[PDB]
Order: structure tokens, then C-alpha cells, then sequence
């Protein structure tokens, strides 16, 4: 452990995220097949754009979830500044 | 076909890109395992940030390759405006 | 008022940010003069890229400042969740 | 000069872009007044988000204009690869 407060994921949450990552995994191998089949660079870039888009989506979702629940809990419990600093670090990371 | 001029990829080009997509595929399943193991949301977000970063890298590489070779060839061959319009569309796509 | 906790800016903080916005204001009018003088589109785009860069910089700075001080204070004072929700909204805004 | 082919801007084009940069200039000074009046950091960030948004808009517009007309002309005239390389440089610049 050795980290900020966390609300554990449900069977539901894990399942949903998982599909999104599977779909994304598929897209990634789809792109793999495209490169192997020597498909047009533009077609490939379109799919890459799709992937990046799907990643921002799942990433934002996890960000909001963590802030709305886990960080919110820490604020209630008294470890908010700890959790807030973590949160700011990943924000700057997504900016770097 | 029915698309702009393309310079076909070498055994070399395909191999290199492929590793990058494999590594990225790994990262994606790594993230999958992380979610399943109910790992900390922040740790997961860091890895997602890594993935998006690796995707921008391979995407930019493919973009430059296509422009430097394929689009450049079309300009020489006389189908440059065709290839240029395609290129502008994917740029706007990466912006949307 | 009617908003989350705020630590007021110093004479110092206001001065520093101000220079950065002035410089940015200059860049913006520089770009204005460039357009008027019918300068090359590429040169103009380079300067626009500069401006956007300078804006991300000052924006991130204000973001960190607000989180490190104002939001941190609210967490101590007991209005952290209020301040956290605000913070998440502007994050999503910078993403939209 | 010493640059790729350029189609000069009309009285119209200059006028339109100009308004957009003026509005943006206003926003920038609006933000200046906000900082001076010691307004809430969140309110300021919202306006900064607005500005960055308006800059992407005018920037993309100039990008498309340059590609659709100036770079397209160079391709017809025989200096397309020259103009294409310039265009790729500013793309990478907006990515750096
Ligand atoms: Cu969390
Ligand atoms: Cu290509
Ligand atoms: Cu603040
Ligand atoms: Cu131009
Ligand atoms: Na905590
Ligand atoms: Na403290
Ligand atoms: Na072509
Ligand atoms: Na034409
Ligand atoms: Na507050
Ligand atoms: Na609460
Ligand atoms: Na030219
Ligand atoms: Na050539």
C-alpha cells in the first residue's frame, strides 16, 4: 500500500473499465494487423486517433472516480492534503 | 486501394513500429491487470499517461514518415493536392 | 463572493503573473501586426504556438497555486469537497 | 521573403482574423483586470481556458488556409516539397 485513501472497485466498475481496455486492446492489435498488411498510413493514423480518444475517455473517467470518491473520502478522514498532492502530480504528468 | 500514393513499408519499418505497438499492447494489459488487482487509481493513471505518451510518439512517427515519403512522392508524381487534403484531414482529426 | 476558500494574492504574485500576461498581450498584438503586414502564415503560426505555450505555463501555475494554497486551506477548514469539486470542473474544462 | 509560396490575404481575411485576435486581446486584458481585482483563481482559469480555446480556433483556421491555398499553390508551381516540409515543422511545433 503506502498511498492515499482508496475506495475499492466493485465487480461492476472493474467489469466496465475492463471492456473499455479490451476494446482498446483490440484497436491496438487491429492497428498491428494494419501495419503488417501494409495498409495506408492515413487509415492507420485514423485508428490511432481513435485509440488516443478512447484512452482520454477511460483516463478521465478514472480521474473523476478517484477525485469524487477516494480523494473525497481522504478529505473527510483527514488525509485530504496528502491525496490532493497526489492528484496534482498526475495532472501535471498528463500535461508533461 | 482507392487512396493517395503510398511508399510501402520495409521489413525494417514494420518490425520497429511493431515492437512499439507490442510494448504499448503490454502496457494496456498491464493496466488491465492493475485494474483487476484493484491497484491504486493514481498508479493506474500514471501508466495510462505513459501509454498516451507512447501513442503520440508512434503516431507522430507515422505522420512524419507519411509526409516525408508518401505525400512527397505524390507531389512529385502530380497527386500532391490529393495527398495534402488527406493529410490535413487527419491533422484536424487529431485535433477533434 | 459565493465561492470556495481563497488565499488572496500578494503584491508579488500579482506583479509576476501580470508580466506574463503583458508579455502574452504583446505577443498577441505582435501577431496582430504580423497579420496586418501580411507576413508569412508559417511565421504567424510559430508565434501562435509560442502564445499557447505561454498560456499553458501561466495557467498551470495558477492551477498549482490554487491547489497548493486555496484548496489546501479549504480542506483544513472543512470545505475541501466544495473546493475539490470546483477544481475537477476546471480540469474537465481544460479537457473539453 | 525567403520562404515558401504565399497567397496574400484579402482585406476581408485580415479583417476577420483581426477581430478574433482583438477579442482574444480583450480576454487577455480581462484576465489582467481579474488578477488585479484579486478575483477567484477558478474564475480566472475558466477565462484562460476560453482564451486557449479561441487560440486553437484561429490557429487551426490559419493552418487550413495556408494548406488549402498557399501550400496547394506551391505544389502546383513545383515548390510543394519545400512548402510541405515547412508545414510539417509547425505541426511538430504545435506538438512540442
Ligand atoms: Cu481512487
Ligand atoms: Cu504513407
Ligand atoms: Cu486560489
Ligand atoms: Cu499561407
Ligand atoms: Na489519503
Ligand atoms: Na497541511
Ligand atoms: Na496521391
Ligand atoms: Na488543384
Ligand atoms: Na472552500
Ligand atoms: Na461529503
Ligand atoms: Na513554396
Ligand atoms: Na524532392
Amino acid at each position: 500500500v503506502l498511498h492515499g485513501t482508496m475506495i475499492p472497485r466493485t465487480k461492476e466498475e472493474i467489469e466496465n473499465i475492463m471492456k473499455r481496455l479490451k476494446r482498446i486492446e483490440g484497436q491496438v492489435r487491429g492497428v498491428q494487423k494494419m501495419v503488417e498488411d501494409n495498409r495506408y498510413c492515413i487509415d492507420i493514423l485514423v485508428q490511432i486517433s481513435a485509440i488516443q480518444a478512447a484512452l482520454r475517455q477511460v483516463g478521465m473517467q478514472l480521474l473523476e472516480r478517484h477525485a469524487n470518491h477516494c480523494v473525497a473520502k481522504a478529505i473527510r478522514e483527514g488525509s485530504g492534503e496528502q491525496s490532493l498532492r497526489e492528484l496534482m502530480d498526475v495532472i501535471k504528468q498528463f500535461a508533461k
